[PDB]
């Protein structure tokens, strides 16, 4: 294990690029951070409220789920922003704002995304937590071109990791506080399948006091999702089997990317000591649209 960084505000949304850096969010810091081979911090841009997950678009932009701000907690009513879906330009550093909300729903918290191989966007949103209150989680899809969202889940605990399996035929999400990874058929991309309350299969529930944060998908479909409060990677089958946990040393482990050689390093978000470490991994991860194929 290999730290890249420390002194990170809550680091997230780990991009490997293919020149060895790493684009992250910084969610506390509001701004997107990039992390150079040598170790280097440099700041890309600044974007307030509450950078949470990040994605390299068609465009060589980032997309980045903006969660409104957190307090992490429950946001006073004052610092949170709204949250919406952006995009930074890694050349000028421009921010620009794509989506503010969901048909006429304002957007919550907006946590993770993930493309297919067409440009379409899925993203979840974790909700945002209240005094007395707290939304409930969905996932979105942005159609290719990046011209209009559909809700395709909607109504389940708040929801965190994304992420598609090899073939893109299903579509993977993350339930935080219960510790269950959903399995979403698709019919086709962006499209939740015709049959399945519940709009998925709970193919792995965690026992005991362990909740999900957000994930990344091995190229042999296993799924690797950020395990909070037991501080691991829970490696889970396409069958929801857990094969393993693999121990970071961070109750507040939040997320994983695969890069280097072979797509067999994980690059991990030990969010809790604020740091960005690399980790070698027993299986290559998969290739990302956009960013490695
Ligand atoms: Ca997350
Ligand atoms: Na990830």
């Amino acid at each position: 294990v290999r730290v890249l960084a420390t002194d990170l505000a809550f680091p997230e949304g780990p991009v490997v690029m293919p020149d060895g850096s790493v684009v992250l969010v910084e969610i506390r810091a509001q701004q997107l951070t990039r992390v150079w081979p040598d170790g280097r911090k440099e700041v890309v841009a600044k974007v307030p409220g509450g950078p949470n997950g990040a994605a390299l678009g068609p465009d060589g932009k980032m997309y980045i789920c903006n969660n409104g701000g957190f307090g992490p907690g429950a946001p006073a009513p004052h610092e949170y922003i709204g949250g919406s879906i952006q995009r930074v330009d890694l050349q000028s550093g421009e921010v620009e704002t794509l989506f503010d909300k969901c048909g006429e729903h304002p957007l919550k918290g907006p946590n993770d995304l993930v493309f297919d191989k067409h440009g379409g966007l899925w993203f979840t949103d974790l909700g945002k937590r209240r005094a007395r209150d707290m939304d409930v989680g969905a996932a979105y899809y942005i159609k290719p071109g990046m011209t209009e969202i559909t809700e395709q889940v909607f109504g389940t605990l708040p929801l965190n990791g994304i992420g598609l399996s090899p073939d893109e035929a299903t579509m993977y999400a993350a339930e935080t506080p219960t510790g269950r990874l959903w399995a979403f058929d698709l019919s086709g991309p962006g499209e939740v399948k015709p049959r399945d309350g519940e709009k998925g299969k709970p193919i792995c529930g965690l026992g005991g006091y362990q909740m999900f944060d957000s994930l990344a998908v091995e190229a042999s479909g296993n799924v690797c999702v950020a395990t909070l409060v037991s501080g691991c990677i829970s490696v889970i089958a396409p069958d929801g089997t857990l094969v393993e946990q693999v121990p970071t040393g961070d109750r507040v482990t939040t997320n994983i990317a695969f890069g280097g050689p072979d797509l067999k390093t994980a690059y991990i978000t030990l969010s809790g000591k604020g740091e960005l470490i690399a980790m070698d991994w027993s299986r290559p991860g998969l290739p990302l649209n956009f960013l490695n194929k």
